[PDB]
């Protein structure tokens, strides 16, 4: 029967109860001891309110806000006897002032993304580098070094950012097995880099294709996913964004650096979501992706940067997302754009809405010796089902690692504030296996230059097909 | 009951039996008086030669070539009794070459594309220029002058090309009402360009959205469209091609002109099934269509030019197509560009497949004193199925256009090479209209310009909301 992990001796606190929310909290029941009574959920929405009251758990119907967050969460994390956790899914909350706020009082801590106050992703005094993840993961930086060590607080750990980056360090070992390299497999930030590097790594995208499809045609001027829409749209909005390799020998006229924080990231001055990109996974073969701004563009690409004695970086892979995601998001984004506006509705698709389908979601490291390796998952639908309830592929791949980097903060709980690319990808990858379906490497020989330059004039490099220059559609 | 117009006497000779030519072939014996032996198909496909058996017409199992076409077709068309009529509905076919032959011979002749030769499309020798529209609807124009008058032949009739001359001609008209411009209902070309000057029209969408959908979803590496997958697939992998209009003040970097030829157009080095536009219809409002290359972006901005005594162009409205087709169509452009290659199989949806939807397929005549103006048809997959069989809403917009055009050529059989703009607009649409279903005409305050400019610093143009600058998708 299922692994009881550990026992919770505090409060569960679980701030949002949409798609994620309600397919953690099985996990939560599933894999961990307390009382029934420890765990609360709050939500402001009453289709949450509804679900949660027929689960029979406790729940508390209010927005947390700026306002509000200190009166609300403080008592509630610190009700006892011992150490609670803070799980934190939702939309339009900080994660930043609320991490803070747990670990002032010894709370654990875990989200899936770096979410702002509601009004700052559309706040028109903004620029657009002060909208992009970049920055809000500097926020998260700033706050590791004014306050190192002390309570476990895990950023950005659901399926990606988060799993993905226990994905990159299993395929860096099975590139390096695979060329009949042997020996011991890197421990620290510095090996991990290098390791990276000797094999030739020039980037890596997140390679995701959904092919969940709902019984139902998608509807005229409704927005259909299979996760969050408010959650997609709003980061689709966000500048595209990547980890920037030191291989690239072009970027486009409205890229743009940042004077500060790791140095890793660029920014394209245009919504990543109406942003196209070559790429590949093992089930769409050669597909478009989005260039959707994600964290681990930035985190991966930071922690596999190798610096000289002077601290300038000398390897750094490209890193970012290439999502494709379900046909009906596909349509939903061409309306959106093709509007100029939001559509009036929006729905996130059920697993009893989903025919067939699986979430394909890996990471495609490109450049070194076999050209290009695609290691993740193949969750299917009816896999999903059968093994954990009240959610989709997209769902189970993200509660399950919200589950890893739980069970991983519980058994080191004084780590202080820790990325995914700062976990034992062994351990975490342990826990969430039973959840992700197969799980595989493929190797391809397709590059961005197959079958180009065609009948048009292309501005490409043919020295070097992994360049960025080839990739970007233009 | 239903009208017969005229007896043909002589052969009617089929090119093609594809989806066009299955909806056509019924209007035809609806429609015209002639004893069913004299009517031939010609179609390489099995398909084909199993629908034609079933209707008991008579069949030639053979694709049409330059080496054979000669040999083939002038006995067909020279059988007698009387006068032939060549119904050309076929792919991979020279429609200049075949024309020119029926011609010779006196047989009447309609099509609905220039099409050239198997082979052309994808040439890797030619270059863009000759790949376009403009370039082969010149060959139609230099064989008009080099043989003025004779045998009727009808050059691109169908939905669009074809029908939407037609409702441009009824829009200005209503628009003429509508703005008070006084004057008598224009009786030739030079009337009509001169109206449209004297309206402000700056430029035309052939603003298209078809919401056909299908019972079964998009399968993977299939191609699904309502009509040719062939026919769509060549001229959205031809150049973005457009009437290029007088107002217009930039056009983009890659877009290039004509050395020769009547003037009216330019083109862009890139697919136009890839490149969007900013359109607008009564049922999509704000979307993106495809600035796919067409006959008439073309023929309606020449036919709408109009020049001073030096014999220069004053006035000429922008004209291109914004199509969106049906959702399993933009699936299936997303996947085909983003693989890089046709898929491995295609279908074309049938009526008996089709659940619902409708081909909104209008003209949008913008820049005058009301903004924006689309006149068209809104016709259904369920009025289609109660007034014609073998068909879709879009094969009906085609193939009932077929019928005009001949209907028209056999009342007027001596007036040479023939456009649908040299066509006789009320007659045609008086054939016309009773597989039109709704024909409206609405106006809009939208414009490329709404809610712009947005998160995102944008190269539009504040001045003038419909330059070619702000409908270009960059
Ligand atoms: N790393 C990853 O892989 C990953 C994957 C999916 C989702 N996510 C993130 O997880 C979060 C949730 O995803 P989802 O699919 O469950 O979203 P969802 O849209 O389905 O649900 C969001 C929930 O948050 C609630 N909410 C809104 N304002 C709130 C507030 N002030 N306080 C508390 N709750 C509030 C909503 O009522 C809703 O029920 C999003 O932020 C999304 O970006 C991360
Ligand atoms: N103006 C318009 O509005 C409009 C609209 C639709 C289609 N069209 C055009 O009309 C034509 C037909 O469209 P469709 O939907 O019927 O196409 P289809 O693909 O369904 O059918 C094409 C037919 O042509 C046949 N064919 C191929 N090679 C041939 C040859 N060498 N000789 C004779 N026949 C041959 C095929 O076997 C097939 O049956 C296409 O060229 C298309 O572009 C025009």
């Amino acid at each position: 029967d299922w692994p009881v992990y550990h026992r919770i001796d505090g409060p569960i606190v679980m701030i949002g109860f949409g798609s994620i929310g309600r397919g953690t909290l099985p996990l939560i029941e599933r894999h961990f001891a307390f009382d029934r009574s420890k765990l609360v959920v709050i939500d402001p929405s009453d289709e949450a309110r509804k679900l949660a009251e027929a689960r029979g758990v406790r729940f508390i119907q209010q927005a947390v806000t700026r306002d509000n967050y200190r009166e609300l969460l403080v008592p509630l994390l610190t009700a006892g006897p011992g150490q609670g956790f803070c799980v934190n899914l939702s939309v339009d909350t900080s994660s930043l002032d609320i991490m803070e706020l747990a670990r002032e009082n010894g709370a654990l801590y875990i989200d899936t993304v770096v979410e702002p106050w509601l009004g700052f992703y559309f706040d028109p005094d903004l620029k657009p580098e002060a909208r992009s993840n970049y920055a809000l993961r500097e926020t998260v930086l700033a706050a590791r070094r004014n306050k190192p060590g002390g309570t476990t607080a895990v950023s950005c750990c659901g399926a990606n950012p988060g799993m993905v980056s226990w994905f990159v360090k299993q395929a860096l070992v099975n590139l390096a097995a695979d060329l009949g390299v042997t020996g011991e497999e890197p421990t620290t930030r510095e090996e991990w880099a290098r390791l990276a590097m000797d094999l030739g790594v020039k980037g890596i995208h997140i390679a995701e294709r959904d092919t969940q499809r709902a019984s139902f045609p998608k509807p005229f001027d409704v927005f259909v996913n299979t996760w969050s829409v408010e959650g997609f749209v709003s980061e689709g909005l966000q500048p595209a964004e990547l980890g920037w390799g030191t291989f690239e020998r072009w970027m486009p006229d409205n890229a743009r650096g940042h004077d500060s924080g790791c140095g890793a990231g660029i920014y394209l001055l245009q919504p990543g979501a109406n942003t196209r990109v070559r790429s590949w996974t093992p089930t769409a073969m050669a597909q478009y992706g989005f260039l959707v701004t994600h964290n681990e563009s930035i985190s991966i690409a930071d922690f596999l940067t190798v610096r000289d004695a002077a601290g300038q970086a000398v390897y750094r892979p490209t890193c970012h997302y290439a999502y494709h995601p379900c046909n009906d998001a596909v349509l939903s984004l061409h309306e959106m754009f093709g509007s100029g506006k939001r559509q009036s509705d929006w729905r996130i698709l059920d697993e009893t809405e989903i025919v067939d389908g699986i979430d394909e979601l890996g990471v495609l490291l490109y450049g070194h010796g076999k050209n290009a390796y695609w290691y993740g998952s193949q969750l299917s639908i009816e896999e999903t089902r059968r093994i954990a309830p009240d959610q989709n592929a997209t769902g189970l791949q993200v509660s399950s690692a919200v589950l890893a980097g739980m069970v991983w903060a519980l058994e080191n709980p004084n780590a202080g504030i820790v990325e995914a690319d700062d976990l034992d990808f062994r351990r975490c990858l342990e826990v969430q296996t039973p959840y992700l379906g197969p799980v595989v490497g493929v190797y391809t020989d397709w590059t961005p230059l197959a079958g180009r330059p065609g009948l048009f004039p292309e501005d490409i490099d043919t020295s070097d097909p992994w360049q960025f220059r080839n990739v970007l559609v233009r």
